[PDB]
């Protein structure tokens, strides 16, 4: 019927965490690079991401800085921590493991 | 993290019951079994989930055949499960779409 909140979650927080792992990175202009990459498909909800960000600068994955103030508004920057750097990587090893058990299954029901 | 965990777990849940109906320890054994013996499933804890997915709609259940002595429950996706799979897999592919072009445009 529906994409279940776990898996809605996840991807989300997939997502987060590649656009942060290629640089540090402000609401802005996530919401625009993914628009993008997903040709207008993914249109993140902001309000979300201040929510997720939130979350994830209080466990210590990411950490928040404002930038420059030259052009009268200012960008709030988030930076992907040493931490997250090894949480992309447990993600990573953990959901191709589990693409391989997948793979695994199929192989053995063909038996 | 739990929310990574918990649908890592339910993909895996959902392929081998598309592979075809299966009990709780069939299941366990069949996991076991694709990944080196690397994931073994708690039995308690598939046995919560799966009841939760069956009151959900997304599996039925039903008994199987008693012939080598005791009762074994099965379970099956149901074609909401089905529909579900299909939706995982098609968010899931534009994540993965998504994160290409990420890298590709950021070149």
């Amino acid at each position: 019927a529906e994409i279940p909140k776990e898996h809605l979650r996840a991807q989300t927080n997939v997502i987060l965490l590649n656009v942060l792992k290629q640089g540090d990175n402000y609401v802005y202009g996530i919401i625009k690079q993914v628009k993008e990459a997903s040709n207008g498909e993914m249109e993140l909800n902001e309000a979300t991401l201040y929510t997720i960000f939130k979350r994830l600068e209080k466990d210590g994955i990411i950490s928040s800085y404002w930038g420059d103030e030259s052009q009268g508004g200012r960008r709030k920057y988030y930076r992907l921590t040493e931490i997250g750097h090894e949480n992309x990587r447990l993600l990573e090893e953990s959901w191709s493991r589990v693409d391989k058990i997948i793979e695994n299954l199929e192989a053995n029901k063909k038996s």
